[PDB]
């Protein structure tokens, strides 16, 4: 069984220093990375992966002045990009959803979480127990009394839509394997590769364990060496060029 339509739908942007999409490089430059979520329309309902940026982030680039990363990460976040008003729009509401994927819970990736306080969360154990004590985490992005449903390893959510166990970057990141009705197999790689040669070269970037990161990446390979996806990474500028953005959908 296939998903019926796979959107990726803009949620804001966030400046980052080039160093955390390349180790390598100088620091002194940031990015203007896009944020996403995705929106999967399936036979069982709509499922929601990733919730952009916390409200604290609105039209606040300074959020992270007085902390360990200031000047190194800088969102950008109009009241649009709030998660509600982003689905309110799309025409869903929080109750609507049938699941929502936590792909981890770094603060573009789960900002949005308290927003959902019936459907089901879907975050791995190992990341959510990360969450709870690790300093790189928002308390917005670990409140206490939501509906988690927490996995380990991988995990089928409904037919045609694949969690893949990628921890590194995180210490229970995850990635998506997507068979949709248009396009067959869909690789969202999320913060597993921020961008094309991280996964393709092997190009490091931030994370919790970069030689966890690197593990699965190569993981990740041998996925794509078996189904051929088409694959769709993180926090990519160039590949945002070409994407095909909501309302349409692959
Ligand atoms: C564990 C190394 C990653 C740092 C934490 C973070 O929130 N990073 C953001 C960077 C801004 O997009 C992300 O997950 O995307
Ligand atoms: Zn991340
Ligand atoms: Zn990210």
């Amino acid at each position: 069984m296939t998903v019926k339509k796979l959107y990726f739908i803009p949620a804001g942007r966030c400046m980052l220093d080039h160093s955390s999409v390349n180790s390598a490089l100088t620091p002194g430059k940031l990015l203007n990375l896009p944020v996403w979520c995705y929106l999967l329309e399936t036979e069982e309902g709509p499922i929601l992966v990733d919730t952009g940026m916390p409200e604290s982030a609105v039209n606040n680039e300074g959020l992270f002045n007085g902390t360990f990363v200031e000047g190194q990460i800088l969102p950008k976040m109009t009241e649009e990009d709030r998660i509600v008003n982003i689905l309110k729009r799309v025409g869903y509401e929080p109750d609507d959803l049938l699941y929502i994927i936590s792909s981890h819970l770094h603060f573009d990736h789960a900002g949005g979480n308290g927003a959902f306080t019936n459907t089901p969360i879907i975050v791995q154990r190992t990341e959510y127990e990360a969450a709870l004590h690790r300093e790189e985490y928002m308390k917005e992005c670990i409140l206490p009394h939501l509906n988690y449903k927490i996995i380990e390893g991988d995990y089928e959510v409904v037919p045609g839509v694949q969690l893949l166990y990628t921890p590194g970057h995180s210490p229970g990141h995850q990635s998506l394997f997507i068979e949709t009705e248009q396009s067959g197999s869909v690789l969202l790689t999320i913060d597993a590769s921020y961008t094309k040669e991280n996964f393709e070269d092997e190009v490091p970037f931030a994370g919790f364990d970069p030689e966890l990161a690197l593990s699965s990446i190569k993981r990740l390979k041998e996925v794509v060496k078996k189904e051929k996806p088409i694959i769709f990474f993180g926090h990519d500028i160039e590949q945002e060029k070409s994407c095909r953005v909501f309302p349409e959908y692959i």
